[PDB]
């Protein structure tokens, strides 16, 4: 257990991760969830996606120096949801306005002409239940695309196609 | 009415099993899981795993005639759990002294001298969790190894020897 | 086979009770009996009994949420023995280390400042005489106190000391 | 700041238990609690209850055999919690499906038709904060009343009306 019903999620122990460091907390009952992705290479099995989650740890602790992977969860088109700063430690994610009030979470790879397959989208979902269910995401927990709060590409076309879906999507 | 951060499950319509015939139901909540291994090849891809459960599904329905995949709910190695015959219909798995009161998971693989990963022991967990929160299973639902319900070596020396850790296992 | 009949015992079946989904069994011959009351309200007629004797079940089977009535056997003040989980099935009223090697026969009422009535003692002491000649008990079992085993007043104040009185009663 | 802050407990040097015996380990935090009452004989005086606390000592450990104090806290109506099997280790109060998942706190007496001194009510919840506040006890624990999970009258009819007024309270 991660107490109550969450959606199978990879420990960090378990994609060989480097030590984190990061010391500042997220205040907890979190409202807004941005959905990104890393513009990386993509995987879909369990061994490669555990060793592309170190691939984007390493750039971000060793390269620019950062204290861990500044997402709070990566999530892999193995079906699985890799770990990151956790539902704790505010991530690095979306910029300062936004980092200490919402969960990052991550699509391994670039989707501006590729679509995530619905074991991720499935995966990430199950993610946002288990959050409510641990106290860690208020039920009324809003879900705005990356680009929706920086100046940025990501999530992709393709990707922020489907996020506008989503129940929790917002304007 | 009541659906708590249940837990993700890959549909049928996307491991593409064939239709089922079944018609027969399970009483709701049911008190026992009855854990057991399907003594083929494992597989951990989500793609292999897509196909170990048709060859299953199959040798079920084409060669033994029966309805259905004979579990309720198959579990790869690739850490992600396979839809069988789900919380709803009765499924053909140990016995008719045990069929009709108890959900059937199932490992899919030999594991007589092999531990199942981390990762599909993560998902089984899972699974019966969503199975409370989604209400088929009672709150005290008791998890029993195969081999306790019906002669056989099933589910597999060391995975037997690992389900009696768990905080559900029954006499 | 020597008609070993003391069958007196009003079956399930009349005193409508609700279906069992115990399926454990005890292994005869059985050892030990312990004796307990249900520190609940007593009844002195088949009527009111087979009435209690449903109470008694639904507090354990629909609160407690258990498999059925804990309890081997009910003895009631109306003289008469009320099968519970029976002679094969293990019950759960002594503990996980007595109910797996016991029967638990328990008195209908609460004996804290009471006795009851003759009826009940033979009754019960006769139920004995039962499970030995079935074979249920070992021709030699050894008589409990609820309390002898638990922490509690149970099988009541006056009705601990009678049975302490018994033959088989065993330190 | 935010310290301990921790109410106070009579050690067990204090009131002279015997050595534990017991190794099983609770896992922390722990999210049930389940209030019994020893239905026994009360006490007011910081040397009634410690001789109090042993004597119950003494009849689960020498009388029934248990390894210690089947509680993990017992609470006097001297205003003061005695400590049980403490914090983290595994007490015998609930049967086998509680025991493991809660901490079993007693309040030395009987409540059947007796009201807990406010001292005790307040020893009680002090030990609460205390139990939150030492990560012992997950944050949104919930109060079980012994006979909401066993069938028994524990705690007593009054000090259960007493508790279903908890804000943990979650029948």
């Amino acid at each position: 257990e991660d107490p109550p019903a969450c959606g199978s999620i990879v420990p960090r122990r378990e994609w060989r991760a480097l030590a984190s460091e990061c010391r500042e907390r997220l205040t907890r009952p979190v409202r807004y969830v941005v959905v990104s992705h890393t513009a990386g290479s993509h995987c879909d099995t369990p061994a490669s996606c555990a060793q592309q989650a170190q691939n984007v740890q390493s750039y971000h602790v060793r390269n620019l120096g950062w204290c861990d992977v500044g997402y709070n969860f990566l999530i892999g088109e193995d079906g699985l949801v890799y770990e990151g700063r956790g539902w704790n430690i505010k991530g690095a994610h979306a910029g300062p306005t936004w980092n200490p009030i919402s969960i990052g979470i991550s699509f391994m790879g670039n989707y501006m002409n590729r679509v995530p397959p619905p074991r991720a989208l499935r995966a990430a979902q199950n993610l946002l239940a288990c959050g409510v269910a641990l106290g860690a995401l208020r039920s009324n927990y809003e879900v705005k695309g990356h680009r929706d709060v920086q100046p940025t590409l990501s999530p992709g076309d393709r990707l922020y196609e489907i996020i506008q879906t989503w129940s929790h999507y917002r304007a």
